[PDB]
DNA sequence: CTGGGCGGTAGAACCATAGTGACCCAG
DNA sequence: CTGGGCGGTAGAACCATAGTGACCCAG
C-alpha cells in the first residue's frame, strides 16, 4: 500500500507540504490540527490538485491524534511560536519551551501507540531541543527521528552564493552544522561550486571574503529578513522538509543535513545536533562527522551548549 | 532569454503560482502587488527553493508596474473581494484597476499572454482585454480547469479511478450559472452513462457531486478556508501548455465570435492552448437545454458586465 | 526495500524498459537473459544514468531464474520471433514459446508467487493466458500487453490530424492484439468530446479515419519495412502498466486480461479496460458494445483460440 | 516554434536514446539524421508514439538530408566511423579513422554554416576532443557555442562506483575528470567530494581505501571495454549525459559540467580543445572554469592535451 | 486606572496582504 | 594463395542478443 504522510499542524509550512506532496505523488496527506474544520478546508483544496497533477493520493483534514494509525511518516511543525494572547504580558522566547514541551508529551504518546514504526521529522522550533523531546517521549529508535534545520539553512547559503557567481543554486555545496537559529555553524572551509573549493574562486576575486561574511550573515537573519519585509518563512522550509521525507520514502541515501542523536560526534552525547547524515528506507543509514579544526569545534560546542541551556527549561 | 510570467497580485493564490513555478522550473517569475514591502518577502522565501528542486529561476518582488516590462506571461489575481450589502459593488472598483493594468500592458508587454483570474473572471477577463488592446487569443481567464477538477476528483472518488482519467466539461461560465454537461463526462474515454447503466454510481449520486462542484468555493470557505492551491495549481496547467506549446485541450473564458449564438461577450469553453495562445476555440455541439442554461450564464455575465 | 523488477529477455524492448525505469526512479531492475554476459554488459551501461537522473535505482545483468527472488514485478520478453528459408509458417513459434513460458512460470512458482506479471511475448493474449496457468499466479496478477500500445498509436495519428496534445485523444482497442484488433470508432474523444464532432465540423473526414485505423493495424509491419523493428513505444506502454500498479494510481488503461463471461467469453484472454493500482487489475471494464462491434470481439477471441490450440 | 528543434546526427543506438529522453522531457522537436535509408523513418516513427505515455508534445521526424539542419537550435553530432568501415579494409587501427571522420566533419561543418549559424553543437564521434575542434574549424560558430562530450560520462562512471562503495546517493558523489575524455583523462582524486565533503574525510575514516579508490579509477578508464567484453555496447549513459547538457542549453540551468571546450591559456594551453568545468546555459558556454591544478595534476593534464595534439596533426 | 487570572498550539481589525498586536475585570 | 580495388558513416550469419567479423577477384 501507498505510503501515508501525516501533518502535525496544518499552518502555512503545512499547506506547502501537502501541496508538494500531490505535486510530487509521494502518498496520502492527513492534515492535522486542533485548530478545527480548517484542515479540512485546505485537505479538500488540495486534493482537486490531484487532477492537474496526474497525481492519486488522498489528503483529508484531522482533529484527531486517532488518524495517526498507519503513518509511514509524521512531519511535526506545530507549536507555539510566539506570546500566545494578548494576555501574556513579558514574554520571551525560553517562555515557549515548556508548552511546546507539553505537546510533544502528547504527540508522542500518540506515536507510541499508533504508529511505532513511523519516521519522524520535527520543524517545531527550537528544534534540536523538541526533536530530542519528542524522540524521549515516542520511543522511537534513533535513527527514524530527526529535526529540520541544515537542508534549510543551507538552501539560502548555496542560494546567495548561487546568485553572486552565477551558477545553477544547487550547483552550491555547502555545510552548515551544529543548531538551527542564530547560533548555526557557517563552515566557510566546506564550501563548494561545482564540486570545486570555494577558496579557488576567492582567488580568482570572483566573490570576496568580505561578500561572502556578508552573504554568512543574511543567511544566519533570513527568517528575520523575510518578516520585516511584511511576509513569513513557510515556502523554503516545507520544501525542505519535503526533500528530507522524499529521500526517506524513494530511499535515495541522499547526504542531507539534519537534526540527529550525536552518540559521541563532535565529542558530545546524549544531545541531537545537526550533522550530514544519509538518509534512506532505513532512516538516518549513516551519520557522518566533519572532521573539523579547533575553532570550528568551538563553534560548534557554542550550538550545543545552548541547545542544552533550552532543554533544560523545558 | 528565459520566459518572464509575471504575478500582478501576490496573496496566497499568488504565492502557490510563484512556488508552482520554480518546481516546474517554468520562468523567471515576479510577485507584483500594491501592497508594499509583502511581495520581496515571499520572492525571498520562493527563491531558496530552486535549490531543494534543482531550478534556476529568478524569483523577484515589485510594487511597480514598470516591471511588466518583457513579461511573456501575466496573471491576473488582484482585486477587491470583501465587504446585507452587494459584491455587484465590488465591479466598478475592479474595472478600475483593469483600465491600470491594461494601460500598462499597452505599454510594457502587449506581446504578452493574460489569464485573468479576478471574479466574476468572464466580465474581468472581458474589460482588461478591451483596455489592454491585446490581441483576442492571447487573452483568457480562469473558469473551467478549476470547475471541471472538482467533478472530475469527486467522480473518480466515487468510481475507485485516477482522478485525472476522469474528463468532463463545465461551460458557460465560472461560478454560480456555470454549465455542467452530464453528458460530456467520460472515464477512461467511456461515457458515465456506461456506468450508471452498471450502477457503479447513481443518478442522484451524481446530482449530489454537481451541486458539491457549485458550490465547492462557499464548501471550502464555510470550513474556514479559502481556494488558493486548485485555482493556481489550474492557472499553471494554462499557463505551461502555453509556454510548452503542448496544445492541451482546457476550457476556459474566451470571447465568443457566434459560437453557441454569442458575441462581444467573453465565456467558458473548451480551446487549444499553445504557442499561439488561444488556437482553436471548441464550439461543443448543444441541445436545447444546455443550450438554455450557457444562455442564462452569458445572461448574468452581460448583468454584470453592464454594471462595470 | 524499493520495488524490485525482473525484466526477463534483455533485448531491445528490455533495454529501453531499464533506462525509464531508473530515469522514473522505480525501483531496482534485474535483466534477465539466456544469453552469456550481455545482460550484464548492458546492466552496467544502464546503471550510469543513476547519476545524471538524481536517482537511486540499482541495475544488475543475470543468466539465472533464481534471481527472480523478492520480485514485485516481472514483465516477460524473451522469446523465439523469427524464421529458422523463405516463406514459413508463423505459428510454428507457438509451440516453442510455450516450452519458455513453461520454464519461467515454473520458476515464478519457486521464485516470486506473488509477483505482478507483464507478459509481452507475441502472440501476447495466448502467451500470457499459457504463462498464467503454468505460473499458478491469481487472475489479477497476470496481464498482457496489448491496447496501451495499439492505442497510443491511434491517439497520435488523431492528434497530428487535429493539432492537439497526443494524450488529450482518447480511443480503444480491444479483443486481441495484433491484426484481429477491434478499432472502435463510437469510443474516440477529443479532449473529453466525442471524435464525431469535429466529423461533423469537418476538421478530420471519415475515409481520413479509416486510413488512420489501418495504419493502427499496420504500424508494427510499417516500421519493419523502414528497416527498424518497434520497441520504444512498447517499453514505454509497458512502463505506464507497470508505474501504476507500483505506484497505485488506478489508471484505467487497456490490457489482455482472463474474461469471465464478458463479451460472451470465458477462460480466454483478451483485450479490455482495466484499472490497475496496488492490487494488480482492480476492475475488468466490459464495453457496452452494439452486436456489430461484438462480431469483431469474436473474430479476435477465435483466432486467439485457434492458436492456443497450436500451442 | 520555440519549440526548440534538436537535429541528432547520426541515428544509432546513442541517437536512439536521446530521441526517447527528448520526449520524456518534453525537450523539443527531435529529427533523427543520418545517411542510412529509412531506417531513422523507423525509429523516428517509433519514438512519436511515445508521446502519448510520456504526456509530451514532440515532433519526431525522420531525415537523409542535410536540409533538415534549417532552424535547428541544438545539434548533436554522433555520426561517424568507429571500425574499419569494411572487411577489406586490412591492417586498420584507431588513427586511419581520423581523416574519414574528418570529411564527415567538413560535411557537416559546411552545412551548419549555411542553415543553422546560431546553433549550439555538442560532438560526440571519437576521438572527441580533436572531432570537436575539427567541426569548430568547418562550422565557423562562436567558440561558446561548441562543445564535445567528456566529462559529464567519465564523471558519472566515477560518481557511481563511489558510491556504490560508501553507500550514498550516486549524485551525491562529484569528481572532476579533465584533459580528454578517453586513455588519458586526468582523474583528480583531489577533487572528489561526497555530500560536499572531501573523499579524502572518508578514507581517513577507513571507509573507503586509497588502493580500492585507485582501483575504481582503473575501472572508470576502462568501462567502455568492460561494457563490449560483456558482449553489450555503451549507448544508454552516453546518451544520458549528452541530454544533461543539452537541457542545461535550453532552460539556462547554469550547471557546472565537464565538456570538451576550447582552450585560451587556461592549464598553460591554446588553440585546442580540452576537458574542463564550464557553465552551460542560454549563451553557450558562459563561463569556462579552470582548476588550480598542481604540478602533478598539470603533467597529467598536458600528455591528455599532447595526444590530442598529435592525433589533430593526423586529420 | 492597574494587576493578574484566565486560557491560550487565542482573542481585533487593519483591508487589493498579512504581520502586528490581538482580554477581561475587579477593586 | 597473396594482393589490393573499390567502396565503405559496408558487406554474413550466428540466432531467445548483438559484437564479431563482415568482399571479391585476378591471376
Amino acid at each position: 500500500p501507498k505510503a501515508k504522510i501525516v501533518l502535525v499542524g496544518s499552518g502555512m509550512i503545512g499547506g506547502v507540504m501537502a501541496t508538494l506532496i500531490v505535486q510530487k505523488n509521494l502518498g496520502d496527506v492527513v492534515l492535522f490540527d486542533i485548530v478545527k474544520n480548517m484542515p479540512h478546508g485546505k485537505a479538500l483544496d488540495t486534493s482537486h490538485t490531484n487532477v492537474m497533477a496526474y497525481s492519486n493520493c488522498k489528503v483529508s483534514g484531522s482533529n484527531t491524534y486517532d488518524d495517526l494509525a498507519g503513518a509511514d511518516v509524521v512531519i511535526v511543525t506545530a507549536g507555539f511560536t510566539k506570546a500566545p494572547g494578548k494576555s501574556d504580558k513579558e514574554w520571551n522566547r525560553d517562555d515557549l519551551l515548556p508548552l511546546n514541551n507539553k505537546i510533544m508529551i502528547e504527540i508522542g504518546g500518540h506515536i507510541k501507540k499508533n504508529c511505532p514504526n513511523a519516521f519522524i521529522i520535527v520543524v517545531t522550533n527550537p528544534v534540536d531541543v523538541m526533536v530530542q523531546l519528542l524522540h524521549q517521549h515516542s520511543g522511537v529508535p534513533k535513527n527514524k527521528i530527526i529535526g529540520l534545520g541544515g537542508v534549510l539553512d543551507t538552501s539560502r547559503l548555496k542560494y546567495y552564493i548561487s546568485q553572486k557567481l552565477n551558477v545553477c543554486p544547487r550547483d552550491v555545496n555547502a555545510h552548515i552544522v551544529g543548531a538551527h537559529g542564530n547560533k548555526m555553524v557557517l563552515l566557510k572551509r566546506y564550501i563548494t561550486v561545482g564540486g570545486i573549493p570555494l577558496q579557488e574562486f576567492i582567488n580568482n576575486k570572483l566573490i570576496s571574503d568580505a561578500e561572502l561574511e556578508a552573504i554568512f550573515d543574511r543567511t544566519v537573519n533570513t527568517a528575520l529578513e523575510i518578516v520585516n519585509l511584511h511576509a513569513s518563512p513557510y515556502v523554503a522550509p516545507a520544501a525542505a522538509i519535503i526533500e528530507m521525507a522524499e529521500s526517506y520514502l524513494k530511499d535515495l541515501k541522499k547526504v542531507l543535513i539534519c537534526s540527529t542523536l550525536l552518540e559521541g560526534q563532535y565529542g558530545h552525547s546524549d544531545i541531537f545536533g545537526g550533522t550530514p547524515v544519509v538518509l534512506g528506507a532505513n532512516g538516518v543509514e549513516q551519520v557522518i562527522e566533519l572532521q573539523l579544526n579547533s575553532e570550528e569545534k568551538a563553534k560548534f560546542d557554542e550550538a550545543i551548549a545552548e541547545t542544552k541551556r533550552m532543554k533544560a527549561l523545558a
